[PDB]
């Protein structure tokens, strides 16, 4: 009855939420896995036992345990991304927003959140699925996953804590979406998984993992690709950070068993507290517990994989933001501050660059500097500012995504690539951060639509246009109902995404990425 | 009497040559040193014994012995640079073109010719001093110097063949100009030495050598700087090529004495014939016998010198051509030919680049390639063509001159820098060579003025404007009688020199030269 749905798991009773003009249906916090609490910490997810009775789904699920950003207490620019519902280890839920009246077989969109893998919430205001569900008559689902130690501790030979437990969770949510969205109006043969930052890299990892390939039709990856430097660790490395976390908690490090026992008994927050003390370097845009390349979730090396077309060949829509580095500078590099134009001194610049390319030796920092320095204005603090933003950005987001697109289009069935370069008229962050990494998500979810959030009409415009590109691609495999060119290894077309009449451009940051993708690596191996 | 001049050497009787409208005086082939023939081969020059009688100076001197370019037999584009008077070891003469009526104290210009140090003639048609002498009322002198083995064999510890014998000759001509141009109408306190390619590097070497500093007021260096890679060899290296030449002639290599004896007895042409067989590599823009850094002509390392302001601080006017590489590609790299658009294959490109950076190891060729390749069009033959032209050019001419300007302006008394990018409407070379290295000289000498050579009115325009910039600077230290900015380490202004209303630009090839001048070198030393 509109709101009471029978799924193979059991009966679920939704809620009717208001949206712009109309009203819609929302099913909140539906279990999809069993609570990964108790002895189940670090363990791969188990599917949720079927329930009897009606599952009430009118209130959002708890957020998974995670790092809460206290840096700008009260600042929405920073709070907008923190858990907004009680954190709990019992957090694997999913949310569905259904058009009303309920469709019969309509495109499904599965949002997968970012947070560098140590944070994320499917309940944040900017991820509110209703303007999209309503505007585009699409079934929107937003899954949850275990982030941090909890979701990514990798003690490789063990069943108690192998890697990618949080990716497996992503997958279980996908399986359930697979198995019951038909009961909601969703066409299971046309679910597009979309995501940002670790959300986007995870999407890319499901396109790559044989286990996930079959559970989704196509993908959208925004500001992330699975080959990002900060998106996966070798199992060795994962082992290392695992025991090291072990140390910070004065655990018995004799056996994995011993180790896992300990961690298994620490209160959640105790893991959260020492989580940043195991990284091997002083670096910006490096996360501690992230997907491990184990040989199960990933058969081989992501490079060998991309290289051999050993991946789902579907059609993907992807892109980047103009100022991807900013956030990471702001919080990690000396010289940048929220309340000043953060003009950086070469002293600061040089420390900055060391932070960004943590693995680069001296000759390596030398090459980075050569490439990103003005030479006729080498102490111009704005320039030093901006070029560091370009480093963190190209290095961590633009170049790996351009490498992923380039390999992938050799065997995919269509590629659409954009470049988002629109600064919300209401951004609360310093203009110097520019088009901030994560600032497209609001367009994608059509916030510029709610008149009380203060956007401009031309942004309401764009949000509408963005949402339609995203839904039309989702259901059709092409963003086009003017023409958004297809990425082609030949010509390499892409479009800027902003409030002006669309321009098609070519070879996104080619000069720069030949440096990161080809020159640097070669240099770094003698 | 107009044409009979008494110089401290003796009486000289000139000739009256026609020029545009008027007529002028020309004193041709005045001895300034004793014939470096016989046992005097390779030996530093001796000043010319004073003569009695009137030295007849109405016919051009012989050209020094040198390599004659047979590549395009009959082609003027190539013949225009070959000896046009009989070659002879007795070749150290000087030519003077005096306004008429004879001035009383007027600016003197001393042209010093290029030819990569193995060739050159002061008698070539394009070096004909009369349009300049006449247009600008300037005393123009064109000296001669020993090129090749003859002028540059460096057996370091010996008096029979130390290096830079051909530079010492440059200097002797300078001394005489110093001592007698007053007798011609020349103001000895204002002689500007100008030169191109090795002509320009030699100029730069007189600014650097304590011995020469005092003999000239200011300088013009066009397409050359003494720090060019092909402009000087270590004495070790000079030694090496010296004996090696020794071998090709089946000489007794036991002692320098032994060695020098041999060479001293070979007919000139025998040296010319094996001259190219001693270079240590397969390379484009590398000459065999060139100035040696001996510790006499050059106290220390040119770098230590530039570095410490250990040089004449006067005001210099310098610049480059747009297509400096072409000539060297055409003749040295596989794929380029006079009669085809020489589109190059990566196969050819890669051999090309190995030729250009002969000292670069593999990682070095890798860095060069990274920098000069399109990456989105890496087999576009035009692009491969053009980028190789950019390599040979930046590497061998633009970057060293930009390093020289930059160090020098730290202690000079004015710098003027241009960028010549005008393709003579009548060039006989393939359009793909562009603005060829040596193609400004005709503007500088006002050929575009003679109506029978077929230039355009706008080139007559430019030649006039070029000649005036050159003479006004010569006599005044500033090219300006609109404003041609002064090169300043700060802003780095320069002007394009072509038939259009002058544009001031900044930082000539900065991106590229940070590569050659700073990045490459660092890489090449582990």
């Amino acid at each position: 009855s509109e709101l009471l749905v029978n799924t193979k798991s059991g009966k679920v009773m939704g809620t009717r939420v208001p949206v712009l003009s109309s009203h819609i249906s929302a099913f909140l916090g539906i279990p999809f896995a069993e609570p990964p609490v108790g002895n189940m910490r670090f363990r791969r997810p188990e599917p949720k036992k079927p329930w009897s009775g009606v599952w009430n789904a009118s209130t959002y699920p708890n957020n998974c345990q995670q790092y809460v950003d206290e840096q700008f207490p009260g600042f929405s620019g920073s709070e907008m991304w923190n858990p907004n519902r009680e954190m709990s280890e019992d957090c694997l839920y999913l949310n569905i927003w259904v058009p009303s009246p309920r469709p019969k077989s309509t495109t499904v969109m599965v949002w997968i959140y970012g947070g560098g893998f140590y944070s994320g919430s499917s309940t944040l205001d900017v991820y509110n699925g209703k303007y999209l569900a309503y505007t585009e008559e699409v079934v929107l689902v937003s899954l949850s996953y275990r982030v941090g130690a909890f979701g990514f501790l990798a003690l490789h030979g063990s069943q108690e804590a192998p890697g990618n437990v949080g990716l497996l969770d992503q997958r279980m949510a996908l399986q359930w979406v697979h198995d019951n969205i038909q009961f909601f109006g969703g066409d299971p043969k046309t679910v597009t998984i979309f995501g940002e930052s670790a959300g986007g890299a995870s999407v890319g990892m499901h396109i790559l993992s044989p286990g996930s390939r079959d559970l989704f039709r196509r993908a959208i990856l925004q500001s992330g690709s699975p080959n990002c430097p900060w998106a996966s660790v070798s199992v060795a490395e994962g082992r290392r950070r695992a025991v090291e976390l072990g140390r910070n908690l004065n655990c018995n490090l004799n056996s994995d068993e011993e180790l896992i026992h300990c961690l298994r008994e620490k209160k959640p927050q105790e893991l959260i507290d020492v989580e940043w003390n195991v990284l091997p370097f002083d670096s910006i845009f490096r996360f501690s517990f992230v997907p491990v390349i184990d040989g199960e979730f990933f058969p081989t090396s992501l490079e060998s994989m991309l290289n051999s077309g050993n991946f789902k060949k579907t059609q993907i829509l992807l892109g980047v933001n103009k100022d991807e580095g900013s956030f990471f500078l702001l919080y990690g590099a000396p010289g940048f501050s929220k309340d000043s134009e953060s003009k950086i001194s070469r002293e600061d610049f040089m420390s900055g660059v060391k932070l960004s390319v943590p693995h680069a030796n001296d000759l390596g920092l030398d090459a980075v500097t050569l490439q990103y320095t003005d030479w006729m204005d080498d102490n111009n603090g704005i320039k030093n500012r901006d070029g560091l933003d370009d480093i963190v950005g190209d290095h961590n987001v633009i170049c790996p995504l351009m490498h992923f697109v380039n390999k992938y289009t050799k065997f995919g069935n269509g590629t659409y690539l954009y470049f988002f370069n629109h600064r919300a008229s209401n951004l609360v962050w310093p203009e110097w951060m520019g088009v901030i990494h994560g600032y497209e998500i609001e367009f994608v979810f059509g916030l510029p639509l709610v008149k009380e959030l203060n956007y401009t009409a031309e942004e309401e415009a764009l949000s509408r246009r963005i949402m339609h590109y995203w839904a039309t691609f989702a259901k059709t495999g092409n963003p086009n109902e003017s023409k958004w060119p297809l990425f082609t290894t030949k010509e390499q077309k892409f479009i800027d995404l902003n409030t002006e009449p669309m321009k098609v451009h070519q070879r996104l940051r080619v000069q720069m990425c030949v440096f990161w993708n080809q020159f640097l690596p070669k240099l770094l191996n003698a």
